[PDB]
């Protein structure tokens, strides 16, 4: 308790915790986070109380206390924008794609992960090797048909789907509770 500190790291999708010694540089934490996510350190930016953290700073330096939150930002540099459409869907482009644009009628290929609003993962295509569907076909949940349109190949878009655009009061047997808001990260691979 005296020498070590537990810190919560949030990336807007899930939360995990890191216990390090108060005199250990935050580099150790940042690298553990990056590795766990399969991400390069150069593509991550970490903030605490709105101030940019540097890898050589320690929890002691920053007067951190147990359960304090560090924000991990993976999104493009420049400032994020969260869009709420006419339907109540929300989306956020974490990475802007450089390739072909996804349009209704195409059979598009994506990777995804889905979480509940508490950061519990409910599904993913990555956990073992890509998911293809007819975009705009009414075959997937409404949030997806609406949310994946306009993405570009290379893009990573975070969809926040209110339950009437998801599984509603029914939920999905075994997996999604009644009245659940769903968070997905979708990476567009082909169109
Ligand atoms: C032939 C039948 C099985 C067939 C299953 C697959 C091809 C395998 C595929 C990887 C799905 C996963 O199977 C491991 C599993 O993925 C979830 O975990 C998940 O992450 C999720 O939410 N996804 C998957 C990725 C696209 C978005 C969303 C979805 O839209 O999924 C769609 C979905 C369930 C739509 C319902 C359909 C009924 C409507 O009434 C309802 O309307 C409210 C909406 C899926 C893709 C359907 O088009 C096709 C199927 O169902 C679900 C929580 C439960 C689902 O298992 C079924």
């Amino acid at each position: 308790p005296e020498t070590h500190i537990n810190l919560k790291v949030s990336d807007g999708s899930s939360e995990i915790f890191f216990k390090i010694k108060k005199t250990t540089p935050l580099r150790r934490l940042m690298e553990a986070f990056a590795k766990r996510q399969g991400k390069e350190m150069d593509s991550l930016r970490f903030l605490y109380d709105g101030i940019r953290i540097q890898a050589d700073q320690t929890p002691e330096d920053l007067d951190m206390e147990d359960n304090d939150i560090i924000e991990a930002h993976r999104e493009q540099i420049g400032g994020s924008t969260v869009v709420t459409t006419e339907s109540g869907l929300k989306y956020e482009d974490l990475t802007e794609g450089s390739g072909a644009e996804a349009r209704a009628g195409q059979t598009v290929s994506v990777h995804y992960t889905g979480w509940l609003t508490d950061g519990q993962k409910f599904g993913s295509s990555k956990d073992r090797n890509p998911f293809a569907f007819v975009l705009g076909g009414g075959m997937v949940i409404k949030g997806w048909d609406e949310g994946v349109q306009g993405m570009k190949v290379g893009g990573v878009r975070r969809l926040t789907i209110p339950p009437q655009l998801g599984y509603g009061a029914r939920g999905a047997g075994g997996v999604i509770p009644p009245n659940a808001t769903l968070v997905f990260e979708v990476e567009l691979l082909d169109v």
